[PDB]
């Protein structure tokens, strides 16, 4: 096949395990990806958008299931805080279900690879810059789906969560971060 790497937002190939800062193609719909302590939670382990359009938000680790130095863009992709908050026990995301539907958090609990090699990046046409919505992948049976797609819910004291969303899903680009 051909692999068609995800590119950063500079123009050049995304490094596997390197990171990012996961901005809105939009400059006014806000910052980059943070935490937040919502409903019962004993610590911040929600994974949100900063409402600082200034904010580049906390840079991201970015690691397919490969080897490889970049990476394609139909990969499987696990997502982590480079600097955590002190109480998750790893810094990847990974998805809860919930009344409401399916959340993006951290965990108190290192998980197996398969809750956490759940997303993909999936290229949005019509951009200049490479621009990607992200998407959930839930598990098929022996194997993963890739059909639904994160986007934003505001709640009831601002935060800006990142959920599986019907409409509307986000879009990113991808800056290297200072390492």
């Amino acid at each position: 096949e051909f692999d068609d790497d995800l590119v950063d937002a500079e123009g050049n190939l995304v490094e596997n395990g390197g990171t990012y800062y996961l901005l809105p193609h939009i400059w006014a719909h806000g910052g980059g990806i943070e935490t937040a302590k919502t409903g019962n939670e004993p610590c911040p382990l929600t994974v949100v958008r900063s409402p600082n359009e200034v904010s580049k938000g906390e840079p991201i680790r970015i690691s397919s299931q490969f080897l490889s130095l970049f990476i394609p863009r139909g990969s499987l992709v696990a997502l982590g805080f480079a600097n955590p908050p002190s109480c998750a026990a790893s810094p990847w995301w990974t998805v809860v279900d919930s009344p409401q539907g399916p959340a993006v958090k951290l965990s108190q609990q290192k998980l197996p690879e398969k809750d956490i090699l759940v997303f993909k990046f999936e290229k949005v046409s019509h951009s200049n810059i490479h621009v990607y919505k992200l998407l959930y992948c839930q598990h098929d049976e022996e194997d993963v789906k890739c059909d639904q797609y994160i986007g934003i819910h505001r709640d009831r004291n601002g935060n800006r969560r990142l959920v599986v969303t019907e409409e509307n899903p986000l879009e990113l680009v991808l800056l290297k971060a200072k390492s």
